DNA sequence: GACCACGGCGCC
DNA sequence: AAATGGCGCCGTGGTC
């Protein structure tokens, strides 16, 4: 029962909030409340009350944050409880359950939340004392970088509005095509779009054998591979292929983005969750812009859309081989250093390899189908999936596996020790201490015990590779505003920036130079640079 | 209208 | 379909 005091609150205070949704830049503030010194204080009218606070200190302190910059004023964000309990198990992504885990509950009311977050932060940081590798991650990454998040957030980026909007017709037209040759073929129309109908269709009027079953309810798959697997028992195959690729783009990307333009600032605006992944990636919703088409020609057309301003370019820098890199460190692999310190490009040796090709003739597209096998490979494939991966015999993708693995002796070491050791401590680390709890390496049901432990071995890498990013972001930023430029966007080993068309080059080559030495590890860091008016021009 | 589980699929 | 890992969003089918 704190007092009830009146409003402003004194330095330090912890911070409470009420949004009509969850989305900060279209929130509407109904509440803010802060509590300090046994004293709860309720502000009179939110909006106004803002301006009293000179940081955002408590429970989801970004989300306050980017409304205060989107309102026009500089409110950092400070301590977060969640991004304490984040570092300590990443299991902790709610404050649900962070509150009901650390000595509160999270109601509806500003104040009742202001004084939460008092009394987790408490808490909390009692749990997170003597963890000194755990608090140099809250000092020195998550705490800084949700600040450089809030101003990501808050600054959005531009969209080709117009572009997308003529797209949509021409796309609505050809996915016309696509449904009535596939109703043709069926004999009648259906649903095209259920995949329940879908399902009778190919397996019991026509005649296709069924490939697979769905996981949770058992029924016959009719996902992309298995349709690929069919692509010549049918021609209706190949059109639902083709149809399933226009409505996803159109329908995901093409139709809901024109209408998330903010009326304020003309631009789209993402949300980067800080603490919503079990390896201590960035996640990114409402709407996600890290999972933009790339890889098709009408995926590429719709990556177009997302421009710089006038007089501005955008700078897409995206780290190389990071993971690869990454687990020459963790490792210490003689062999695989020299890859790196010899400037080899794995991806492309793979690709030349399952295509038959010369390094100089590898494509893009060739390159991204090496990556899915390369990473595929090294987080635990098959020996039958990769085979069917490949459209190759058994013998052949087995023996792929073991060159792989042959030619880097020390990581299946590494693997191996990391699974032992979280087997004793129950988890597992990133270069930085980054933990992830995998109690199920002891399952005694080898299917799951063997999938807790490529979740567990898999951490290390792509944490430590989140870590580097989340690093580069906090010492990339202070610099980036010194030079008038602009951090949009992080897709967890890519950063797009937008500078002034007189200080691109110098942004690029800066930005470059700092992601590169982030912390220099046992190979070096390359990281490929790009600037261009769209952000697929700007990727070479 | 809001949930949800599910299958499916876009990105890293 | 699957012994790669990590995400979030979509439409369907169904519930409330
Ligand atoms: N599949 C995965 N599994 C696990 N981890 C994965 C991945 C990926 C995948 C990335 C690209 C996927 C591209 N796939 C396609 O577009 C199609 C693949 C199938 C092609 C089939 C061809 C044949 C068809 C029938 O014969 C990245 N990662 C991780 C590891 C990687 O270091 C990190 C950053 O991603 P990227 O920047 O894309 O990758 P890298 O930095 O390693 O490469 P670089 O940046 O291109 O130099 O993200
Ligand atoms: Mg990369
Ligand atoms: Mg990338
Ligand atoms: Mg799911």
């Amino acid at each position: 029962a704190l007092e009830e005091a009146p409003w402003p609150p004194p330095e330090g205070a912890f911070v409470g909030f009420v949004l009509s949704r969850k989305e900060p830049m279209w929130a509407d503030l109904l509440a803010l409340a802060a509590a300090r010194g046994g004293r709860v204080h309720r502000a009179p009218e939110p909006y106004k009350a803002l301006r009293d606070l000179k940081e955002a200190r408590g429970l989801l302190a970004k989300d306050l944050s980017v409304l205060a910059l989107r309102e026009g004023l500089g409110l950092p964000p400070g301590d977060d409880p969640m991004l304490l309990a984040y570092l300590l198990d990443p299991s902790n992504t709610t404050p649900e359950g962070v509150a009901r885990r650390y000595g509160g509950e999270w109601t509806e009311e500003a104040g009742e939340r202001a004084a939460l977050s008092e009394r987790l932060f408490a808490n909390l940081w009692g749990r997170l004392e003597g963890e000194e590798r755990l608090l140099w991650l809250y000092r020195e990454v998550e705490r800084p970088l949700s600040a450089v998040l809030a101003h990501m957030e808050a600054t959005g980026v531009r969209l080709d509005v117009a572009y997308l909007r003529a797209l949509s017709l021409e796309v609505a037209e050809e996915i016309a095509r696509l449904e009535a040759e596939v109703f043709r073929l069926a004999g009648h129309p259906f649903n095209l779009n259920s995949r329940d109908q879908l399902e009778r269709v190919l397996f019991d009027e026509l005649g296709l054998p069924a490939i697979g079953k769905t996981e949770k309810t058992g029924k016959r798959s009719t996902s992309a591979a298995v349709l690929e697997a069919l692509r010549e028992a049918h021609p209706i195959v190949e059109k639902i292929l083709q149809y399933r690729e226009l409505t996803k783009l159109k329908s995901t990307y093409i139709d809901p983005l024109p209408d998330l333009i903010h009326p304020r600032t003309g631009r789209l605006h993402t949300r980067f969750n800080q603490t919503a992944t079990a390896t201590g990636r960035l996640s990114s919703s409402d709407p996600n812009l890290q999972n933009i088409p790339v890889r098709t020609p009408l995926g590429q057309r719709i990556r177009r859309a997302f421009i710089a301003e006038e007089g501005w370019l955008l700078v897409a820098l995206d780290y190389s081989q990071i993971e690869l890199r990454v687990l020459a460190h963790l490792s210490g692999d003689e062999n695989l250093i020299r890859v790196f310190q010899e400037g080899r490009d794995i991806h492309t040796e793979t690709a030349s390899w399952m295509f038959g090709v010369p390094r100089e003739a590898v494509d893009p597209l060739m390159r991204r189908a090496a990556k899915t096998i390369n990473f595929g490979v090294l987080y635990g494939m098959s020996a039958h999936r990769l085979s069917q991966e490949l459209a190759i015999p058994y013998e052949e993708a087995q023996a792929f596996i073991e060159r792989y693995f042959q030619s880097f002796p020390k990581v299946r070491a590494w693997i191996e020790k990391t699974l032992e050791e979280g087997r004793r401590r129950g988890y597992v680390e990133t270069l930085f201490g980054r933990r992830r709890y995998v109690p199920d390496l002891e399952a005694r049901v080898k299917s799951v015990r063997e999938a807790a432990e490529r979740m567990a071995f898999n951490m290390p890498v792509q944490g430590t590779a989140a870590d580097l990013m989340k690093l580069a972001m906090v010492k990339l930023f202070p610099r980036l505003e010194e030079m008038g430029a602009r951090m949009l966007l992080q897709v967890h080993d890519e950063l797009v920036l937008e500078a002034p068309k007189e200080r691109a080059e110098a942004v690029a080559r800066l930005a470059k130079e700092v992601m590169e030495g982030v912390y220099p590890l046992a190979v070096p860091l390359e990281v490929e640079v790009g600037i261009g008016e769209d952000w697929l021009s700007a990727k070479e």
